[PDB]
């Protein structure tokens, strides 16, 4: 992704430099009262929230490149108690304190539309998502999440495209038909079920990350 | 509000007039190539979407002063086929190609920040509701709508909180089907009283353990609205 690699190139001239991060670590978290503008140049994290009892919230997903800021940028103040764990085995993110963010994203405004776009994809993620849910109930839901994975973690095979209310819609599926599970490993076969029942996803792929929809279609 | 009225005054010193529209009018819609960024300055408007069937699906809720951008600000592409329907009488709004709308954002900085952070405040504002869904399911979703009028409306008074919105919009949201049994069980439990043809709210404690997570949104969004109810 050129708009990433770029903003990445800015990011390492400036001073900024990449820092790993090990599965299972917070990248940022809900009780720091210093807020960050975090640039997940690789690897897969998930936002949570943790409440007063201890319960752990997953709120979304994220896969790099992407650009995920727990501060307001004005005020700098948080926009959520939420934290950034990292899911994948190893995530590279570069760590900007939100304060010296406005400073960068002030000289170039190219980057800083980058950063603004990334908030719109965000915006229009979610309403995709709130519009299939209330359409489809909760099929509009699994299929729009199986959707996801097959746009994001597919690999095609010439059989197949490789990767309780809920168990019974999955039975169903296998049932239909739209996946099969075969050799340890589980395949989707009838794309075109899944963007029925999350067609707002589905546009929302399209629109939004035209070269990932697009491998498949 | 501060931030928006010199954005308006940002927007008028480029040459941008406020246009009127009216009750039911569409401010963008789903079928127009062309993109805009819409800055929403007063009056009450809503996202909606138009299914195979012919449903009307209705996603969002924006009153003034508020943004809503119909296209990505690079790439000047659709963000999602969605229209903005005017609901109150009347909505004043500021229409910018989203041509016109970069160079604008690029001479200013601070006016940037605005239209950023409002960005902001919807990505955080539907991870909180997404989170009171999960937890209350519907009844988390009304009361935390509810919340948000009764911190953005509400005037105290003697008879309880008033939600003072005018009925063009109060019968928009179903308060005057899922949502009237949710509405008369509140009225039952004395969370809300409805006389005079407007909601008072008599137990905001109520609301607040129901929508936790828009609570919190709220206070950390706007914390100075936030304190006076509470
Ligand atoms: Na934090
Ligand atoms: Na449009």
């Amino acid at each position: 992704n050129a708009q990433a690699e770029e903003f990445k190139k800015y990011l390492e001239t400036n001073g900024i430099k990449p820092k790993q991060f090990h599965k299972k670590e917070l990248i940022f978290n809900q009780w720091d009262p210093q807020e960050y503008c975090i640039f997940l140049y690789d690897g897969i994290t998930k936002l949570t929230s943790i409440s007063e009892n201890g319960t752990i919230m997953n709120l979304q997903y994220y896969k790099g490149a992407f650009v995920i800021m727990s501060g307001f940028i004005d005020t700098e103040t948080s926009v959520g108690y939420y934290n950034l764990e990292v899911i994948s085995e190893q995530a590279t993110a570069y760590v900007i304190k939100i304060n010296e963010l406005k400073e960068l994203l002030s000289k170039n405004l190219t980057h800083f539309f980058y950063v603004f776009q990334t908030l719109q994809k965000q915006v229009s993620y979610s309403l995709a998502k709130f519009n299939d849910f209330s359409i489809n109930g909760k099929l509009g839901s699994i299929c729009g999440q199986l959707l996801i994975l097959t746009y994001v973690y597919g690999k095609e095979t010439p059989d197949g495209i490789k990767i309780s209310a809920v168990s019974r819609i999955i039975s169903k599926l296998k049932q239909e038909k739209v996946i099969v599970y075969k050799n340890s490993c589980f395949y989707v076969q009838n794309l075109d079920y899944l963007k029925r029942y999350a067609p707002k996803l589905d546009e929302w792929f399209y629109l939004a990350c035209p070269a990932t929809w697009g491998k498949l279609n």
